[PDB]
């Protein structure tokens, strides 16, 4: 009753199967019957009949994507047995044509990204359940196709349909006969240079129309690009929109508009977002008639809009903008301007709901900051990528023309107010660079090539940053006093400050640290530090986190070192340590005995470590988790069980371990996961895993070792059989080395 | 007749055996009996006997350095059946003694690094032929050692040693009773407060001094450093030096010496380097009489002086440094200032043969560099970690306090004068930043957060730029004509600028290389570079060599754009490519074919390649070298002797190749080197290496293969002995995967 190849999994009072990415040259008969969802995607299966999916009732869901992972043949009606199959993803076959014979009750149907030029009624028109369709991604750039022939009305008796993309691919018209329960419609880069009166005319109910990328604008674009002629803007009928009143979601970006008719939103009043991203907008956002058009949308996205050649002072904004008063978030980026003066941003100030101004990638030299402070709702200030100083490689379910992440990370965000600066030239911050800005709760100086030594008053306009980014510059610890205005600081992330740390000449001060009630989270990864100035310790009574990874000590605890012996003792509250890239061969006793006995959670990965003695775990009572992995260890304790009481999970894999000692897991009540994938083992004996007390094991993980498939490997069978209850993941990767015959072999399958 | 385990060598008409990192618990009894020279060192062995040695006539040299890697036992008189041994290396050994009974032909002992705290003459005494003895790094730092007894007269009886090393010990005193013959005394970190008249009295042909570390400077000490009582200074007796008129180098580095005193160097003609780092000589430097005592001096260490918890405006140079008229190289790092005047250097700038001159590490803002055109001969100018801005750890056979490597990098510096600016602050390069410079053929501007567009008028008043490094900085390559106004531009590097190149947005522009007549290697590596502004293809006329590494080709040459397929076919002379670490799966056949005819090197090495197209190989008559290492490939052609006349290396290490097709070596004449190590090779048939005609095979490397030990191999053994033209490295590491019997057995003996 163990599944294969298979892994059986419990969503929603329903149990599902993910067969993904094991190596499969077919569809697997061994499937649980009971299966209502079955991934099937990145195998190598080659063929498709009405006999691989046969016994299973219940199942609703099929995905087939990525077959064969570097010809998918579909007999005719393969999946006409199943009369509860609701969504079927064929995504990435080279799909020559829609597969005919596709049963009714389809919902939902993908072909992205295949070979299919032909939208057919033969085998488009018989499924009348469709609500969503995705044609996208068949014919695009540089790719040897067709265009697409859609045969009339092909879509006119799909009268259920809520979703029709037909992106990339090439069109040229917007397809005849629409069923006018349409809600999302999606042409993106469907090479239609003209939309008329009639096109949209019976979608009274479409929510979103996505136009993007038609007479793209083509200059510097990571793509093969085909402007319209003359590089002319797409042309839309005056009426074209007028039908349309529910449009929440309106896609323009890069559509070459030099000028934007009012009279396209007079019919709109709702809009909620509009993309003007790639078109040259820089006349319209200057005047911008259209603006006064649109009352409820929230966000704006006018990037990327600028003017080839051009460097101007300043940004021209209208002040037909203030017009705008549901606005949420306003997006230019690429505007390309070297100075912003506080009245320039006038038309905005008024806004209530504005939330966020997003300014990258402008080339701004100067910024008259006092300008937010007379903003209304600001949370998010976004200048990063600027020059501000002091004083298939697309995705198809992503957005294409903008990064959907958000613009400040969740965790810095969820303090307050944001100030994200990084990616600039703020190399030294004087007196003066902070004031009259908001109370700022985050900030982001990452990637300013900062040099300075931080003294204690650099922070002091803006004494309430809980988050602070300094990452990747080139920091001086020369102070104690470092940081220390910031009281209420939580999160500090120091990452690659590497610069003078590498120097054993100069001095190095870590001390702040301590100065800080609030601290919880502090990274000091990657800096390479192996020396430190007069105080050899890390000390907090606060700091919960401390991510050390990426330095050296390999040299800190050199044998020959008594000074750094206690480095992370003083840290009383920590639960999380990270020792992860440090270049350890070994760890001394008495080094690993002075890590603080509040851990709960301690990561040792990725070093050379040899060695390990186990015994030194029974001074720490409410250690949960050991992450030993990618280490080069030989060798298990069989004391375990009276080195803790307390170790939950303990990951093991890619180490050098060949046996597994007897009673291993004797008495060890505590441990739910283990992971030894990766490693020598040839076997396990009889005596390995067998415990008379009790065990809350759930997961043990043996894939890429060596398996001696002999007998010898019988009595681990069996107590595979006997324990369900332990989750073995992977099982096609648990393979048979030897012998000779069963090599390639899975070991759940022998005599 | 394969040399085994060792891998033996011939030099110098002579003949020595490889047998270090072998894995070999003890010393092999295969060693041919003719070897001069054994090196057995980073072994595993444990034990040394008289037995371990027999039928070894001339050997002169042995290395058990570091036995057992990860206590080595010699027994008394082990050595002795060696009548011709000279040289012994037992370092890293753990030894608890000096071993007794070793021959009295030894000229050179090594006991660096081992638990030695007592030199007696049972030991010692008897070796009349020791030339170099080296008891160095016995106890130091934090170890946990013994006070090292030296029994008096021990050294007296060796009349022909030259070299005694007894630094980082725990002495106290210089040893009494040392034979006239010294000609270097290491006595470094040796704990020796006090220098009286007696201690070097007699040693009249001592050309090597080295008192440093004695009395040490222990502030920011990266090791444990213990300072004489209140950090005072070394006490040198005034006629300590007297007899020593010999001297050609004295290291005082870390003495703590706040005043020189001149009469040390009355008697000394000879002086040449003279080592004063790590001391308090700020006020030494400013006054220095005793400069007047060294007009033979070519190097001179100041470094690391300063004065604690002080940054003065200017660095205060003696007048009297005029007098050093022999002067080659002046370091002074770490004096700590803030600025160079051109006055501060005036008493330097008429020493005739001052070619070097280091500034490194003293946080300087601003130079004056008008100042260094008054100078005469200065062929490297050393600003390197500055504050400029716009207009066991330790190698016991290394120095102790600094690097040795060059201040410059050899092939830069072979093109003429030098100036090192890496590691500053200038992010920006004015109009006049560089002028009143020497004519400066090598310059450094690595690292210094430029973020600007170079638009050609930047290095105008040096025109004469050779080999330039722009490394790891941010560089915005915006303009055609950047760096074109250096027409002699040899050598560029760019490396470590993907800043700007990361960001599809922005423009990028890397045409200015076409411009430059004489260009012939260029270094765009770790720029990620995937897309480019209206001009796809790289072109020079003159280009040799380009390292195009860590970029993306795998989305420059991605299957569904044809914009880059030509990108380097526009430099028709180079004979050198770097495509690795470019993440490629595979390459485009076309882009192939459109890489330069003439290369004679490329590189594919680190990508994620499971396809090469061999046949390819055609249009590349000039071939010698093909580095696939580090990939997916499964397949070979057997018929690769049609696609080259002129592959001479072939790398295939780190691959998934399970088959060696057959008659394959047959017809390739041309291919010396074939790396198979680190491939899925279960066996070898005959098929695979035979050919009719001629084969210059001269090596072939196995290593990391699964083989299968069953007589299906013994055709290859057979191969083996029939070829002993055919090196095989690392024969000990060609290893036997199955029978389970046979694991762990080199493939080379079996029945
Ligand atoms: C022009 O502008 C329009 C409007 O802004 C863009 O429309 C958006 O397009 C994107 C990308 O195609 C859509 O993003 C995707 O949405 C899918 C829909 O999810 C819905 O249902 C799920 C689950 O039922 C809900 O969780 C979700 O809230 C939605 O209600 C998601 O399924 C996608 O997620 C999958 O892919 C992404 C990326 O790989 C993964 O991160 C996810 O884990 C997951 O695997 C994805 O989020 C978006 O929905 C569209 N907006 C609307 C309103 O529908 C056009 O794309 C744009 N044109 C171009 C060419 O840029
Ligand atoms: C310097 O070091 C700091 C401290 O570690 C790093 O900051 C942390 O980065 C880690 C990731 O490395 C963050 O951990 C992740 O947080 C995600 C955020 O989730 C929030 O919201 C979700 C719901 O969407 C909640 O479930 C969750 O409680 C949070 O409220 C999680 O989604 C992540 O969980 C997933 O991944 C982990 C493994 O990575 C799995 O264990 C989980 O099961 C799950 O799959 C993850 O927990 C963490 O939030 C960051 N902390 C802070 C203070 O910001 C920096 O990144 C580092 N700096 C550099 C340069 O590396
Ligand atoms: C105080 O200052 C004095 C004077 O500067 C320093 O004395 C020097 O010390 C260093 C390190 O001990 C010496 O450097 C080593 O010299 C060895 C001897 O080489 C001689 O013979 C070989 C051929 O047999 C020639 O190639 C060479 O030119 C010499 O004639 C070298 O063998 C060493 O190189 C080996 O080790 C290094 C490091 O591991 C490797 O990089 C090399 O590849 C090689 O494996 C090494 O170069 C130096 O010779 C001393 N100078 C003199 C004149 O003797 C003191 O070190 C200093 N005190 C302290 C504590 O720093
Ligand atoms: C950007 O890219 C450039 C171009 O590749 C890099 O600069 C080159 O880097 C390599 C090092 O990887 C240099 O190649 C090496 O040159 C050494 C110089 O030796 C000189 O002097 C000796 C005599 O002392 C002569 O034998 C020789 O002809 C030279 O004149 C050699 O010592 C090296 O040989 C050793 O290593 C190589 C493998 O690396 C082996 O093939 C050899 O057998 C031997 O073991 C090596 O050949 C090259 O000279 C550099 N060129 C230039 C123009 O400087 C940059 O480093 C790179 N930038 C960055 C940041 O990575
Ligand atoms: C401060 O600004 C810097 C620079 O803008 C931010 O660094 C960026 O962080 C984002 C989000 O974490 C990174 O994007 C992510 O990359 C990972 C790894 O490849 C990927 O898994 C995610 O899907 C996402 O793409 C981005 O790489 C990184 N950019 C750079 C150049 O470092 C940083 O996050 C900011 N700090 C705060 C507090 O927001
Ligand atoms: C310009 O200045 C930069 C920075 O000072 C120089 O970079 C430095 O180059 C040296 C010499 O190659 C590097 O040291 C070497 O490292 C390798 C690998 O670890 C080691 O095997 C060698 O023994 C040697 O020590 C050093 O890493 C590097 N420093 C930094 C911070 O990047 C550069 O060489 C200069 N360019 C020229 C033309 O001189
Ligand atoms: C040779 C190095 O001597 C120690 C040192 N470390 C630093 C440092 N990390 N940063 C500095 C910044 C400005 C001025 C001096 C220093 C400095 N200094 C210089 C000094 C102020 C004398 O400590
Ligand atoms: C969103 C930006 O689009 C193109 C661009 N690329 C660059 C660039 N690599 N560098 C710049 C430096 C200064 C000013 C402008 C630019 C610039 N610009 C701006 C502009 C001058 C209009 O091309
Ligand atoms: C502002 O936002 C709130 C919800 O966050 C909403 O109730 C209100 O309608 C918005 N005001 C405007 C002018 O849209
Ligand atoms: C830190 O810097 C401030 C400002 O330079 C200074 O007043 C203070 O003395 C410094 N503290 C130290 C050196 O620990
Ligand atoms: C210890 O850590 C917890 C969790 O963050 C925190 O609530 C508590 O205040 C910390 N103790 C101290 C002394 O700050
Ligand atoms: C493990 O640490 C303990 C201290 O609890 C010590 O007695 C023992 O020697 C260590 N084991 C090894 C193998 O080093
Ligand atoms: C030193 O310089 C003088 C000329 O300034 C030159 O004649 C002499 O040859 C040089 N000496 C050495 C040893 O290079
Ligand atoms: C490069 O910069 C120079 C100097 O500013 C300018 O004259 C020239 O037009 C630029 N070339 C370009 C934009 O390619
Ligand atoms: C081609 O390369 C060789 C070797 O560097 C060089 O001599 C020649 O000048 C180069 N050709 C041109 C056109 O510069
Ligand atoms: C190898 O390249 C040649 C072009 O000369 C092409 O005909 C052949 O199909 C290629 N082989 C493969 C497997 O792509």
């Amino acid at each position: 009753s163990r599944s294969y190849p298979c892994d059986e999994k419990k969503q929603n009072d329903s149990v599902i199967a993910e067969c993904s990415n094991r190596r499969l040259q077919e569809v697997p008969q061994t499937v649980g019957k009971y299966v209502t969802e079955l991934d099937l995607s990145d195998n190598f299966i080659t063929h498709i009949t009405n006999e691989s999916f046969q016994g299973l009732q219940n199942l609703t869901k099929i995905n087939l994507n990525h077959n064969p992972n570097v010809g998918l043949n579909i007999t005719d009606g393969a999946f006409l047995n199943l009369k509860n199959l609701r969504e079927l993803l064929l995504e990435d076959n080279q799909l020559p044509q829609i597969p005919s014979g596709l049963p009714e009750s389809l919902t939902e149907l993908s072909l992205i990204q295949n070979n299919i030029y032909n939208i057919t009624k033969e085998g488009i028109s018989r499924l009348i359940n469709l609500k969503n369709l995705y044609l996208a991604w068949n014919c695009y750039f540089n790719k040897v196709c067709e265009k697409t022939n859609i045969e009339d009305g092909v879509f006119e008796t799909l009268t259920n349909l809520e979703l029709l993309s037909l992106s990339f691919n090439s069109l040229s018209h917007v397809p005849p006969k629409l069923p006018s329960s349409l809600r999302k419609l999606f042409l993106s880069n469907t090479q239609i240079k003209y939309i008329s009166e009639e096109d949209f005319k019976g979608l009274i109910n479409l929510t979103l129309l996505d136009l993007s990328g038609n007479c793209p604008r083509c200059f510097n674009a990571p793509f093969p690009c085909v402007p319209c002629d003359g590089g002319a803007s797409i042309n839309i009928d005056r009426f074209a929109f007028q039908n349309l009143t529910q449009l929440r979601y309106l896609n323009l970006s890069s559509t070459s508009l030099r000028k934007i008719n009012a009279a396209w939103f007079k019919n709109m009043p709702h809009l909620k977002v509009l993309d003007l991203e790639f078109n040259y907008l820089v006349g319209e956002i200057a005047s911008g008639a259209f603006l006064t058009m649109l009352p409820r949308l929230e966000i704006l996205d006018l990037s990327f809009n600028y003017i080839k050649g051009s460097y101007p002072q300043h940004i021209n904004i209208s002040r037909n903008f203030s017009k705008l008063l549901s606005l949420r978030a306003l997006h230019l980026r690429g505007y390309v301007f070297q100075e912003l003066r506080e009245d320039d941003f006038q038309p905005l100030m008024q806004l209530p709901n504005l939330s966020t101004i997003n300014l990258g990638i402008n080339f701004i030299k100067q910024i008259d900051f006092k300008l937010f402070q007379n903003f209304s709702n600001l949370e998010i200030i976004y200048l990063s990528e600027n020059r501000i100083s002091p004083l298939f490689e697309f995705d198809p379910h992503s957005n294409f023309y903008h990064f959907t992440r958000p613009l400040i990370k969740p965790q810095c965000a969820a303090y307050g107010k944001a100030l994200d600066l990084s990616l600039n030239s703020i190399f030294f911050i004087g007196p003066n660079q902070f004031e009259n800005l908001p109370d700022i709760a985050c900030l982001n100086l990452s990637a300013n090539s900062n040099a300075q030594v931080l003294s204690g008053t650099e922070f002091s306009a803006i004494p309430h940053v809980k988050y602070l980014d300094l990452t990747n510059n080139r920091l001086d610890f020369d102070n104690a006093s470092a940081l220390t205005e910031l009281s209420d600081l939580e999160v500090l992330d120091l990452s690659y400050n590497s610069h003078y740390f590498r120097i054993a000449g100069v001095t190095h001060h870590l001390e702040f640290i301590q100065n800080f009630t609030n601290l919880k989270v502090l990274n000091l990864s990657h800096n390479n530090i192996y020396t430190l100035t007069d105080k050899y310790n890390l000390e907090s009574k606060s700091l919960v986190e401390l991510v050390f990874s990426g330095n050296r000590l390999d040299i800190l605890w050199n044998d020959d070192d008594n000074r750094y012996i206690s480095i992370f003792k003083g840290l009383k509250n920590l639960t999380r340590l990270d020792l992860s890239l440090n270049r350890l061969k070994h760890i001394p006793n008495e080094a690993f005995l002075n890590l603080p006995a509040s851990l709960t959670e301690l990561h040792i990965n990725d070093n050379m470590l040899k060695f390990f003695n186990w015994t030194l775990l029974q001074q720490f009572p409410r250690l949960e988790l050991l992450d030993l992995r990618g280490n080069k260890l030989l060798f298990l304790t069989d004391s375990l069980s009276d080195f803790t009481s307390s170790l939950r999970t303990l990951l093991l894999s890619h180490n050098r371990i060949s046996h597994l000692p007897s009673g291993f897991l004797s008495e060890v009540s505590s441990l739910k996961h283990l992971d030894l994938s990766s490693n020598l083992l040839k076997t396990i004996n009889k005596s390995a895993l067998e415990t008379k007390t009790t065990t809350k094991l759930s997961m043990l993980e043996l894939h890429g070792n060596p398996f001696e498939c002999t007998c010898d490997i019988g009595d681990f069978r069996r107590w595979m059989d006997e324990h369900l209850n332990v989750k073995i993941p992977r099982l096609v990767d648990v393979i048979c080395a030897s012998p000779g015959d069963q090599r390639g072999k899975s070991i759940v399958s022998l005599e």
